[PDB]
């Protein structure tokens, strides 16, 4: 299968794991709405693993059949937490 798409749910469960406050600078550089970002902070207030893994569901959803991996890896070193990439890939 593709790079970019092989291994999606392991790949977006780990990201979710160590991005931390991270969340949020990410979901900017994914370009999703303020409104959308404060919509998962409150919806899981008390987790920062829930909103990191509510986020990227949304993303999932969001890219469809367009989704690659890349852009997520590539939003990560943009926000400076490319170690998470360098775990994974």
């Amino acid at each position: 299968s593709l790079s970019g798409t092989e291994q999606a749910e392991m790949k977006m469960a780990v990201i979710s794991e160590h991005l931390g406050l991270s969340w949020a600078e990410l979901a900017r550089e994914l370009q999703f709405s303020v409104e959308d970002i404060n919509r998962i902070r409150v919806e899981n207030p008390n987790s920062l693993l829930e909103q990191s893994v509510a986020l990227l569901n949304l993303w999932v959803i969001r890219e469809g059949q367009n989704a690659n991996m890349e852009n997520l890896y590539t939003a990560l070193q943009s926000i400076d937490r490319g170690e998470i990439v360098n775990m994974l890939e």
